[PDB]
């Protein structure tokens, strides 16, 4: 015991937070959603869609989950409850949080936007006053499922700690811990980083004179970007461009001479066909120039060669690190698929 009891504490706490959480879901879908649907004159279809997301779906799933959990609860002996199986058979269901975790910041945006009108303020205040919730604004209550999907592996780790190796629930609790950890990280990497993938499309559209395929055809991450001087070929003329490095390719633009916030597409490089040669200080061979803070890009199959100058040394280092970064990313992406 006091270990064989601790587990009973963990089980009971989990059950608690689940009942409270499903109650918060109820107070959300009944207290806020319903009333906003009732008032077309204040909330569009688009507005509702942005603010609440798939929360009704979430509630619908949580109901069944908590239901099976209560089925698995042992009243004669709480710490005997076998609850791993529950998480395991509903392991797919949790992916509906992905969506919710994606459109959350947008919900915070529209909420902050609608918190400027006293109408919506008094309305929300009233709604929260009817459903008997705590004095937390709606933006707070809208964070609870992001919290809850993050809390799960924390609660599973604790349950495992006070689970005996011979417990019929041991392997299931373990497996489920692995599962929820996986889920949380998948949510995270997919939403955050692949919506980083989203915004580069915006940037691309901001660019003028676009030549070639869309960048998102081969790439999917902005590594580094900076202004550097460069020379396309030996005896070439020095040009001031702005470089954008992505996985597989590096696009370069020219800044308008007057409207500085304007970019004209000037070409791209296939990094899968180029190696980075770090050039030391001093004097170059034909080519044939003098150098400080400089490096070079060499074609693997061709004798093609390009010259690059940063301004500072910090930038030479940042850039070299950015190329190493790019190669590591290519290797890792092709390895993971």
């Amino acid at each position: 015991q006091n270990r064989d009891q601790m587990r009973a504490n963990v089980i009971n706490e989990i059950m608690s937070t689940e009942r409270h959480y499903i109650k918060h879901l109820k107070d959300i879908c009944e207290g806020y959603l319903k009333q906003c649907r009732k008032r077309r004159d204040m909330f569009s279809d688009e507005q509702l869609k942005v603010i609440f997301g798939n929360i009704e779906d979430i509630y619908r799933f949580q109901m069944g989950f908590v239901r099976d959990l209560e089925k698995q609860y042992n009243n004669d002996d709480p710490h005997l409850s076998e609850i791993g199986p529950c998480f395991l058979e509903h392991q797919d269901g949790f992916w509906i949080y992905s969506e919710y975790c994606n459109n959350h910041l947008d919900a915070c945006m529209e909420l902050s936007k609608l918190m400027k009108d006293s109408r919506y303020q008094h309305f929300f205040e009233a709604c929260r006053l009817l459903q008997q919730m705590i004095d937390i604004a709606i933006d707070g209550f809208l964070l609870t499922p992001v919290q809850k999907i993050c809390k799960y592996p924390l609660q599973l780790a604790e349950l495992l700690k006070y689970t005996a190796q011979d417990h019929s629930d041991y392997r299931y609790v373990a497996a489920a811990l692995a599962v929820m950890r996986n889920v949380t990280q998948q949510i995270n990497e997919r939403k955050r980083r692949l919506e980083n993938i989203d915004k580069i499309a915006q940037w691309q559209a901001s660019v003028l004179d676009w030549e070639g395929d869309d960048i998102l055809d081969r790439s999917s991450e902005l590594i580094y970007t900076g202004e550097m001087a460069w020379i396309y070929q030996p005896y070439g003329r020095n040009q001031q461009r702005v470089f954008f490095l992505f996985d597989h390719q590096m696009v370069l633009c020219k800044k308008d001479l007057i409207r500085r916030d304007i970019l004209y597409y000037k070409g791209r490089i296939d990094m899968d066909k180029y190696e980075v040669i770090d050039i030391e200080d001093g004097r170059d061979d034909d080519f044939n120039v003098s150098m400080k803070n400089a490096f070079k890009l060499h074609n693997k199959e061709t004798e093609e060669v390009h010259l690059f100058f940063a301004k500072k040394l910090e930038e030479k280092i940042r850039w070299l690190r950015a190329f190493r970064e790019e190669r590591k990313m290519v290797q890792e992406d092709e390895k993971i698929g």
